[PDB]
């Protein structure tokens, strides 16, 4: 299953692309830049126009009440899932889960992640096991991490994996290693033919 | 110096309150809920209506490029400072600092902060010392934390302190202990007369 990181900051174009690839994706993921540029209502427009589930990749990291206010507005606009950090505490995570389904951050992909976040991943996975969110993200860059997380994560909690390599076999291998969803961005939205690009990835996964 | 936590989510009401208290505050701090309700342009409007600097309390905690995209848009809308987390790493902090002034989160005061954030406060202060942001936030629930952080924080970096008690002399003590700015919320924006409330706090601090 593919999660399209719809990082097309032109509202009308983003909606057109999402509608065109709907047949081959399971969810659309939106971020703060898109919400800032098009208004939070871009989420409702997308929900009404495509009927595809929406993940709001906000990586919420505020105090409980503020996380709650943000979640109320975003789930309110049509989001089905909100990505939240684990680092700020269980109360901040539960303030969001109270209003809708969540996906927790237990490990990150950038160089800075090695400073504080990744050394704590084992502990963050234990928190996710306690909370039982819909899922967690496993930087799919290098495979090993998908399996590493899967081996420590309670069954029932899904894994979404971004950063999959372009080599043939990489997407199917990520799923075989533990990824329930593959998060894809530019490979689809900036393709000459987004629908055919999504179909190609979908076909490898189901092949 | 007072930083108004303008946690009024109807933008025009936020503007009305901000305008009424502008002459007693140093900065206006806005958060995601206000930005989501009125649009990011509310930052430009608050600045135009009050002539006061704006802090965007976003607590950014994303990868460098996403932090950068958000910062570009928010500073572009008129923010003078952006609040960012330290825990996501130096590169994510610098991605924002390259576009405008930043304030770093090194400690929090909700119960959940005891799990992972607060045990790392000393280390986060050291990261702030190397980065040299405009300031850091020093939770004032426990007033002694202001002095604790000030002593360990590089000279030149400012401290903004929220959570100071309403008891007389407390805000003044916090300033004298090392807080350059006192962050005030409900005591001003939910007051019967926000302007008089702001003046009252301003006079107690001075």
């Amino acid at each position: 299953m593919i999660v399209l990181a719809l990082d097309v900051y032109e509202g009308e174009r983003a909606i057109k692309i999402a509608k065109s690839v709907k047949d081959y994706i399971s969810m659309i993921k939106v971020n703060w830049p898109l919400i800032l540029g098009s208004g939070v209502d871009i989420i409702r427009r997308l929900k009404e126009e495509t009927g595809v589930e929406i993940i709001a990749d906000l990586k919420l990291a505020d105090i409980p009440n503020t996380n709650r206010l943000i979640a109320r507005k975003v789930f309110g606009a049509g989001a089905d899932y909100v990505i939240v950090h684990t680092f700020v505490g269980r109360d901040s995570v539960m303030a969001v889960k109270e209003l809708g389904e969540i996906i927790m951050v237990v490990e990150m992909s950038h160089p800075g992640a090695l400073e504080f976040i990744n050394p704590l991943t084992d502990r963050f996975i234990e928190v996710a096991n306690e909370i039982e969110p819909f899922g967690v993200i496993a930087p799919g860059t290098r495979p090993e991490r998908i399996g590493y997380i899967r081996d420590r994560l309670k069954e029932g909690i899904k894994i979404l994996a971004p950063g999959i390599g372009a080599q043939g076999g990489k997407a199917k291998d990520a799923v075989k290693a533990g990824a329930d969803y593959i998060i894809v961005g530019r490979a689809i939205y900036n393709a000459p033919n987004p629908r055919e690009a999504a179909k190609a990835i979908y076909d490898e996964i189901r092949g």
